[PDB]
């Protein structure tokens, strides 16, 4: 995907110079949201789908949860330039206008938006059968980050503490993986340590808003990283310093799905592991950060930045990315 | 298709509200972009996408020219409330991360923001077969119109003039009617007035960024339409007022489309007919309008706009929508 992708990124950066010196002016493609110069603030933008979770959703008819999972992902993705989420639209391609599935998808819809703090202001409807096999959700989301302010892992240096923000579960991504290795075998009415695994599939992506907002307010924050895809890798965005980090206990959906015979090493690189955002900030700033996170979600002393470059160890289970 | 996004609609104006008197506010949903209050100007928003032209590009092996669409469609929205585009993240949902599309994409992504002006900021891929059959591309672009500036419909009066600006072909919708219509009887390859079918079907979506942006700052402009979903239908998001109509004549694939039985009713609520942009100005800038317009595109006088509310008469057709 990076190969391919590469193509579409170099173009991309070509187009900048179309905005030069102008309203709109962006920085660098790669962080979790663009930057775009209005003068006196910056706009983040940021656009991102639920993906194959939907195809769980329709397998079993609930549907009242996916508009959370792409309000969460997207306003999530915009905390990490430091930018506060305020608007965002959906774009819902579907095999069919099944008045149902949309009525259950607006109750997500609004249940996540009024947790973030966004209107949605728009969106766009694609009946498609010849080209999607369900009900395929995503977004784009904006925000605002004043001059000055902005957080993107620059100022990552090595001794800072890295603190994480406990997931909900398995968020929106490695669902193909998950729905492929479990559903054959299982079926989606197994239950597992008290849910059925398609309680486990569609549990809702957690929103980190409210936690993060009060932080970047609070304390001094280095670096804002969502773990999405690519699980632990994401922090590499951040920073080219090293990381070495102590992850929770595999527990739910993540210890069945590694008891199905995915190795530690792949899964921290696919799923979120239980740590669904993660937070660097000077080691000073450390204990005011557990107390202000700690009051919104569970929250974890992980680790340090180190000096060692590009490598994050994880040290309590023998793996290193 | 309304009925099931009736559902999102409600939702989505029930969170307006938590952005009520502050950065962000929006405007009602409806029209072609939205429009947030951001103090001194407005930022508008929109989203679309392709569809399914991606199986005909897909077929011949040139998706040079699907980022040209992408981008156009959006632009072209931005323009129907009197922004200035800026920037664009794309979405490209595909089966496989296929190098070989990817950089097809990226020239047509190129060519079409250099047209329109705008830089490509970000975007999402997602690699799904489960889900999606065929390579999808859509996006996000915003755009800016300052205050007392916003052209929506609402100073359309009877008597204006309506101009419309020819389209390229058939653009981005009514292409899973003509695809199921044409191709099967056809074939991908059935030379049609010295095109193959492929080709009527595949040519990119007009850019009107130029003509708009020189009209609305040169003369005084009431309404602003892209003939998109809904044909003609898309002028009552204007106004309450009437059109009286002389549509050009069908040509081209649209000609080909009338003659296997599609009735011309449908065929206005459908496909552009040749008319991609409709502009409505008063009487008195209708020539200078014509000049600035016909500078870029063929460019004509269509009609005016009537005290025969809610209709759209196409008098050389004899056809009332
Ligand atoms: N899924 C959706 N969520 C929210 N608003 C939507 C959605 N689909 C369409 N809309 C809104 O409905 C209006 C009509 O949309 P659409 O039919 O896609 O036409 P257009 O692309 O010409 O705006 C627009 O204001 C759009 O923002
Ligand atoms: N199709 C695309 N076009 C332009 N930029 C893209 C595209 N896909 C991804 N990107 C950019 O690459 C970076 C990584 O994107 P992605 O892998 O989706 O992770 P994330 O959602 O965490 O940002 C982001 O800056 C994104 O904007
Ligand atoms: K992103
Ligand atoms: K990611
Ligand atoms: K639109
Ligand atoms: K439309
Ligand atoms: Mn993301
Ligand atoms: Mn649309
Ligand atoms: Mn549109
Ligand atoms: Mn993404």
């Amino acid at each position: 995907t990076a190969r391919a992708l590469r193509e579409i990124i170099r173009t991309a950066r070509e187009t900048f110079k179309l905005r030069k010196g102008k309203v709109g002016e962006p920085g660098d493609i790669g962080h979790y949201a663009a930057l775009l110069d209005f003068g006196n603030f910056y706009l983040a933008m940021t656009t991102d789908g639920v993906g194959t979770k939907v195809l769980v959703a329709e397998a079993v008819g609930k549907f009242d949860t996916i508009g959370i999972d792409m309000i969460a992902m997207n306003v999530n993705d915009l905390l990490c330039v430091g930018a506060e989420p305020l608007a965002l639209v959906d774009y819902f391609a579907v095999k069919e206008p099944n008045e149902e599935v949309f009525k259950q998808v607006a109750k997500g819809l609004y249940k996540g938006a009024e947790e973030a703090g966004v209107a949605i202001v728009g969106g766009e409807t694609a009946v498609m059968p010849d080209l999607i096999n369900g009900y395929d959700l995503a977004g784009t989301a904006i925000g605002i980050v004043e001059k000055g302010k902005v957080i993107t892992g620059e100022r990552i240096r090595p001794g800072d503490s890295v603190i994480g923000i406990s997931s909900s579960g398995i968020h929106s991504n490695g669902l193909t993986l998950a729905r492929k290795l479990l559903i054959p075998k299982y079926g989606l009415d197994y239950e597992y340590e008290g849910r059925k695994l398609w309680e486990w599939l569609l549990e809702p992506t957690r929103i980190y808003v409210r936690p993060i907002l009060e932080l970047i307010n609070s304390v001094e924050v280095h670096g804002l990283a969502a773990i999405t895809g690519g699980g632990l890798l994401n922090l590499k965005r951040l920073t080219n310093y090293g990381f070495e980090l102590e992850m929770p206990p595999i527990e739910g959906i993540f210890k069945l799905i590694h008891e199905n015979g995915v190795p530690l090493d792949e899964m921290f690189r696919v799923f979120n592991m239980g740590v669904g955002f993660i937070v660097v900030v000077p080691q000073e700033e450390k204990e005011e950060a557990l107390e202000i996170l700690s009051r919104h979600y569970k929250s974890y002393e992980l680790g340090n930045v180190t000096r060692e470059l590009g490598k994050i160890k994880v040290k309590n289970y023998g793996i290193t990315l």
